[PDB]
């Protein structure tokens, strides 16, 4: 812990956790490629529990990294393509709006409008098919983004059918195995949920509810040592030994469309670095409930660009996650919280922090 990392982060989080009346906080910072780990306040506030570097979160959103990364992993594998017709995983999908989307269109948001959410009445496979049949797109393929867990979810779904295994079975072996991160769950084993944190909302103690594709699209539950260690594992792909899996990493930050100044890569978002604080910190905010926007098509994608800030979002009703790095500077942040406090009041913490290390 050297000062100046501990300073910065005191001095940012301190007030972050004041104004925003955060109940649990952890954070680990990357710095020349080494964690460091600071928590605060409650895991469990009826029962004191602390937050510690062993307390799960729920990584909301966030998990959407690991999706895109196994997708990625998949290709390598030549498994799957991102040119292939959705049609080819599922080819019960009759419905003819499908011709001419791809998983790429599935990763990305940019099918043509499929919807935020899966409807709660979605719980059985049937429901599902029945779901994407009807779906009617309001643009073509490749030419809006929306950023959707029925998209994003169902690429994750189809993106491990020719592995032959599960969607919890291939992220397990596939990537929280290699990379040694042995308390990330999709699904919290009765032994670790002493470390399983509540998350506040309105101040009731609440933990994400089961739905369709939940696993693919905001599932993870993650430690911040685990977490510290994927950010290191995306600033550095070379150093993974897995072969597929380092390829399937650099495929996730790939950049595939852009609109303004961001870049969407499989689950991660990237813009150039130097970064304008304003353009990342405005530009998020999941107070826009939906922002569909026109995307430029990157012909063919530019491979992971090392001066990026590379981040993610991500949120269930109880929880706030913020992970952002920059491969350049081998320098990131985590930062895991039991309440689900506004997006920009992350990254500005964020940028705050890795702006005064950088
Ligand atoms: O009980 C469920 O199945 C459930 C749980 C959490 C959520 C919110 C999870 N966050 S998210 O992926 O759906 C999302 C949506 C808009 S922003 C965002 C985020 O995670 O930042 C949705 C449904």
């Amino acid at each position: 812990a050297p000062q100046q990392i501990n300073d910065i982060v005191h001095r940012t989080i301190t007030p972050l956790i004041e104004q925003q009346k955060i109940p649990g906080m952890a954070v680990a910072v990357i710095y020349q490629g080494k964690p460091y780990y600071f928590t605060w306040g409650y895991a469990d506030i009826a029962k004191k529990q602390p937050v510690t570097q062993q307390t799960l979160f729920e990584l909301g959103s966030v998990s959407k990294t690991f999706t895109g990364v196994l997708g990625g992993d998949a290709i390598a594998r030549g498994e799957i393509k991102l040119s292939d017709p959705t049609t080819k995983y599922w080819p019960e999908l009759t419905a003819k709006q499908w011709n001419g989307i791809t998983l790429l269109h599935l990763a990305t948001y940019t099918a043509g409008g499929l919807p935020l959410q899966v409807p709660d009445e979605v719980k059985s496979s049937s429901d599902l098919l029945r779901f994407y049949q009807n779906w009617q797109p309001a643009w073509a393929p490749g030419t809006q983004r929306l950023y959707a867990n029925s998209s994003i979810g169902l690429f994750g779904a189809l993106a491990v059918k020719p592995s032959g295994l599960s969607f919890e079975q291939a992220m397990q072996t596939r990537v929280f195995q290699p990379l040694k991160l042995n308390h990330t769950w999709i699904n919290v084993p009765p032994a670790e949920e002493k470390n399983y944190a509540w998350g506040y909302r309105e101040g009731k103690a609440v933990h994400v509810s089961p739905g369709a594709l939940d696993a693919e699209a905001y599932g993870v539950k993650s430690t911040i040592e685990d977490m510290a260690r994927w950010v290191q594992s995306n600033l550095k792909p070379l150093d993974i030994n897995e072969k597929t899996l380092q390829q399937g990493i650099q495929l996730a930050q790939s950049r595939y469309w852009q609109t303004g100044d961001m870049y969407q890569g499989l689950g991660w978002e990237m813009l150039d670095w130097p970064v304008n604080p304003d353009s990342i910190i405005n530009g998020s905010d999941n107070k826009i409930a939906l922002a569909a926007r026109p995307v430029k098509a990157i012909t063919p994608p530019t491979p992971a660009v090392r001066a990026s800030w590379v981040h993610k979002t991500g949120a269930t009703g109880g929880f706030g996650s913020y992970v952002a790095f920059i491969p350049e500077k081998e320098l990131g942040i985590v930062m895991l919280a039991n309440k689900n406090y506004p997006n920009p009041a992350r990254v500005d913490a964020a940028w705050q922090i890795l702006n005064a290390l950088q």
